[PDB]
């Protein structure tokens, strides 16, 4: 009585409460809030949108070339700007990557020793996780109807 | 004389109506009605697409430069509109921001102490809120069949 | 001299029919054909898609200036097409407003009492309408289940 | 004992089978096979992407024009490729009409308004048909509870 | 125990496990679990957006042509970036076939018996498949109700 818990040693100690508890674990909004806090080292998304950063950096050498072209023709304007438009379509790929960005972020090393683990960082949630995971709560009502079918009369 | 409700009342002690009331809260009509009351904030969104307004403002004075060195070649026209095209792709980013724009301000003043009654800026959605929350009505389904599974033997 | 409905055809076997009818009302196919007609009368918001026409039409007169100063250089082509690329995104904004454009009419003119309120019968239809309304047919499953829960044999 | 199962009460005949048969029709797998049969005539969609086919056809004759007036100055390159990008945005619209195309697909075969009428027939499916139609199989569970709710359970 | 299942239970033998087994086939996380583990080999799509790879290869050599006719004018630069941009809109189509590729790959080289598979391909499934397939688990829920419904009434 001094110890007290919910797991181990049972005798129909309110079965209805345990099924209600299983539903709360499936929603796991608490853990989703912990991913939002990570705002500091969160640049793990920016580095994938930075793929476009190397494309525009190449022209920096090209600006010296307009100064040289004073014998070719000179008329060659717009090079820094056409490369900049190519970067904006790169912004468009990002519509898909939104939730998934958490999957590539951890190293999943574990080989050379270990440390923390109570953080995971492989969910984020705002839509993909919310729809698949909560309809899966349906899978729990499929277990309860299963036993109703064996007795009747 | 009615039809949407047979007789006065009988097979309804108090409990069935309360559960029906939980479904009305899940749909979220009140909070959706609140979006109609402040509707004028639709300009709060046009202030985020204005990020693009500073990009075109840089060259606008640049027209004066063509007048200044008219002898180099002149064939250097086209600069003000091509920066305007960079703004046109910015209109495309907007597919993300409609339902999400309400999340932008809390992520600078989220708090937890007292707060505005019990709300959480859960406005602006017209689709993400409607589908996810309604399947949660199936969560309530799981509470009623669990009691039936215990008797019948 | 009746026989279609007066006696026997509704002795005490109408409650089962009432649940079958409630699911049928949510499905609504007769009324859905009336919603489809709005796509013709949708000419209201097409004035906001026509924004694309005035942009490209205004500049055609600018090209005439190339004919007046034909000696400056001439190499200045392409201006009518860059405004046209801006028109190409206008097709891109379209998929979003497509079902939703109906949202403007329910607002009703300044005259309360009777205006197809709650039932709407004038809102959107092509894909947001079927998904929301039929999963609600499942919410009726939650109502029959509760009266089913009171029993115990 | 020598039979179909151990017992399961011999009183099925066809009714248990008939509800199971309704679920198989609902998934949509043979009607989907019908989409495979017309795969050679599925080029019917190109007629709607051809709305843009007129945009690229304008300048196509223009290539002959740079060669004829080569004396003015020259330096007018790049016209054909930017018009080609305008055709690619038309490819982006293609996600709206893709599953729906079954409505426009008949053509050059209509007079008495009606056509086909071989049990509606959508003769197309890859995502919109599959999602809506199967949550409707859940509507059929709404019928099974209605009979259980009339006795005890 | 070195025999029988993991752990037994009262009023069970194999029938309770068999209904759970139908649910396990619908879930079949295995192949979906394999997609996160092999993420590096996910280049199975990078060969589909390559359809456009032949478009940019044409002008790449074209730079040499500016050197051959160096007296025409020279102001003919800029061809390579707009053709490269034509490939990025090809990335935009990429959102349609992206998970679906799983259906096409089997219909090309089979003869399975190994384990490592030198073919280097497998079923993706984690968004179009996960949402529809899982609610189908609710279809088995419709089967339980049929059998408790027939004995009483």
């Amino acid at each position: 009585m001094a110890a007290l818990s919910v797991d181990e040693y049972k005798l129909s100690r309110e079965k209805k409460l345990l099924l209600q508890l299983e539903n709360a674990e499936t929603l796991l909004a608490p853990l989703h809030d912990a991913k939002r806090k990570i705002e500091q080292e969160a640049e793990a998304h920016t580095d994938r949108v930075a793929w476009a950063g190397f494309a525009a950096s190449g022209v920096q050498t090209g600006l010296f070339a307009r100064l040289t072209w004073w014998e070719y023709s000179w008329d060659i304007v717009e090079p820094v700007t056409y490369f900049a438009t190519y970067s904006t379509v790169a912004a468009t790929f990002g519509y898909y990557l939104y939730t998934q960005q958490s999957f590539e972020y951890p190293s999943a090393r574990e080989r050379v020793y270990t440390k923390q683990f109570y953080r995971r960082a492989q969910k984020q949630n705002f839509d993909i996780e919310k729809y698949n995971r909560l309809v899966t709560e349906v899978d729990e009502l499929r277990n309860q109807l299963k036993r109703l079918r064996d007795p009747l009369e």
